């Protein structure tokens, strides 16, 4: 795998979303991997229903949080529409996937990085944007401007972003907290520091949809 990945290059990235005070974290990183496997394989960028995946995920708790790999699951299993038809609106409602016509995208599957092992995150990586999780609860990550995030952070993993990318010395983090938060709304993680955790515990539970 190469030195630098960057998917946002390879336009299968998104613009950076704002979850605001809805704890949907684990729906908008399992959107960023779905908007990146699509335009993998079919060549075209799309926004895909976070909302979706807050109402109709019954093993996560809405804005109470949630699973990536359960939404992952939702969307392996069903499918998932468009963003411009099922909008975010920063709460939990009914589910309205039936009431929004046919889905607009379907994946196959969802498989889970080997944890806490920093190599098989940058492979997974190197093929597609990967669902990780980190601690966000920190003020040093919640006040993060730019540069190489070393911590100071625990291994409490509270909060789920999407890697789309990494370096040498860093893993490249969309977050959904707006373009105003760290790097235009990334943040860069140091990685290769022997801590098997990752810092801020980056490689505790990672997960990727899988479309043929
Ligand atoms: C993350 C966020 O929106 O910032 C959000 O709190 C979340 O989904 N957290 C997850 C943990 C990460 C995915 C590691 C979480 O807390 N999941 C468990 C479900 C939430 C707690 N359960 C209930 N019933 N409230």
């Amino acid at each position: 795998i190469p030195e630098y990945v960057d998917w946002r290059q390879k336009g299968a990235v998104t613009p950076v979303k704002n979850q605001g005070s809805c704890g949907s974290c684990w729906a908008f990183s399992a959107v960023v991997t779905i908007e990146g496997i699509i335009k993998i394989r079919t060549g075209n960028l799309n926004e895909y229903s976070e909302q979706e995946l807050l109402d109709c995920d019954r093993r996560s708790y809405g804005c109470n949080g949630g699973y990536p790999w359960s939404a992952l699951q939702l969307v392996a299993q069903y499918g998932i529409h468009y963003r411009n038809t099922y909008p975010y609106e920063g709460v939990q409602r009914y589910c309205r996937s039936r009431e929004k016509g046919p889905y607009a995208a379907k994946t196959d599957g969802v498989r889970q990085v080997q944890p806490y092992n920093e190599g098989a995150l940058l492979y997974s990586i190197a093929n597609q944007p990967v669902s990780v999780v980190l601690e966000a609860a920190g003020k040093d990550f919640q006040l993060y401007r730019g540069g190489i995030f070393v911590g100071p952070c625990g291994n409490k993993v509270d909060h789920a972003v999407a890697a789309v990318g990494y370096g040498p010395n860093y893993i490249l983090i969309k977050n959904s907290w707006g373009t105003g938060w760290g790097e235009n709304g990334y943040i860069r993680i140091k990685r290769g520091t022997g801590n098997s955790y990752g810092v801020c515990g980056l490689y505790t539970s990672s997960f990727y949809p899988v479309k043929n």
